């Protein structure tokens, strides 16, 4: 009752058990054999190791049956329902990427559903108040006419890529967030140079986890797929690049995005896929060099932090496998989430 409507609107939204169920069904998971309440960490941890066993087998060149065994084992562990359609073999990069994408969501779906059942949920206290406390995060509404509000709205407007011409982004709510202990954790990197305010798009069902446990790196068991520069935390300077990872449908055009203080330091600027996790001496990050970059001449120093809100301009790089820039850090302590934005997607 006692929280601002937008802050409340956000809790019910991120803690929706019905939205969690929707995602499971969209991954073709058998909710009769694998309900929301059966999902466990060691089960998803096991599901990662099988995908890593699959990608190793395919690489080492295995036999139909031994490769088929891991496909059966994965589905036996994570009950799937394909109806009358035959179960698709997990024996290729597209097959593993799609299952690895699912586990990421299922990981943050578990972390969220566990929170909901956890705690001394009694009766007198408003469901919102109860759940907002469980995130261990100070969520405060940013005023419409504030300084930061104009900066954040300039950033959204100017960094929307010409390629991403399928929606128009519309800002609904801006929240100044501060995760419990994050500043104490980030403290060793606050002094570091090249600190930037960057974007991070993610599915709505993952935010109760993102605000609960912060932005995280894939576990060692996870297959090394989907991401261009290894297991690390990925950001964009282009809003629409991150906004794409909200997976907003025409029926559900409401999604959430992030702005985190990423302590980049000396960036190991690459142009083509390169798995590392272990950076080179003196480097603190990786920068995926894109053909299009926000105007470096139009940089802003909001709170002594670099904000590349420049209009989309082409960088002088053409020998690169990347359309737009991306940034990766391999230490979760180098991130410090500042804002959470509620965005409307207006499809053409
Ligand atoms: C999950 C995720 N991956 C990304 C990769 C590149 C750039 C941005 C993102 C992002 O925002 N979320």
């Amino acid at each position: 009752s006692k929280l601002p409507k937008p802050v409340q609107d956000l809790i019910k939204m991120i803690f929706d058990v019905e939205s969690m169920k929707k995602a499971m069904v969209e991954y073709e998971i058998d909710l009769q054999k694998m309900p929301l309440g059966k999902l466990s960490k060691r089960q998803i941890q096991a599901a990662y190791s099988i995908l890593s066993e699959v990608q190793q087998a395919v690489s080492q060149g295995s036999s139909d049956s031994q490769i088929l065994d891991l496909s059966n084992r994965f589905y036996t562990l994570i009950p799937h329902d394909f109806g009358m359609k035959k179960p698709p073999l997990l024996n290729n990069a597209d097959s593993v990427q799609a299952k690895a994408e699912m586990l990421d969501n299922l990981l943050d779906i578990e972390v969220a559903y566990s929170l909901l059942r956890g705690g001394s949920d009694d009766s007198s206290k408003d469901p919102i108040d109860v759940n907002y406390e469980k995130l261990k995060t100070d969520i405060k509404v940013v005023d419409r006419d504030s300084e930061e509000a104009e900066i954040i709205r300039k950033y959204v407007k100017n960094t929307h890529a010409t390629t991403h011409n399928a929606y128009d982004l519309e800002v609904i709510d801006i929240f100044k967030i501060e995760r419990e202990g994050e500043c104490q954790r980030y403290k060793p990197f606050k002094q570091l140079h090249n600190r930037r305010l960057l974007w991070h798009g993610s599915r709505t069902t993952n935010f109760a986890g993102i605000l609960s446990q912060g932005l995280r790196i894939a576990p060692p068991e996870a297959p090394v797929t989907g991401y261009m520069f290894g297991k690390g935390i990925y950001f964009a300077d282009m809003v629409s690049k991150s906004a794409n990872y909200c997976h907003t449908s025409q029926g559900d055009p409401i999604g959430l995005i992030l702005l985190g203080e990423v302590a980049l330091g000396n960036m190991y600027e690459l142009k083509h896929a390169s798995h590392i996790s272990k950076l080179p001496k003196g480097k603190h990050s990786v920068k995926g060099l894109g053909k299009t970059t926000p105007d470096p001449s139009a940089n802003i120093s909001l709170d002594g932090v670099d904000v590349p809100l420049g209009t989309g301009i082409s960088s002088g790089v053409n020998d690169t496998s990347l359309l737009y820039n991306e940034y990766i850090v391999y230490d979760i302590a180098q991130v410090n989430l500042k804002y959470l934005l509620k965005l409307k997607f207006n499809f053409k």
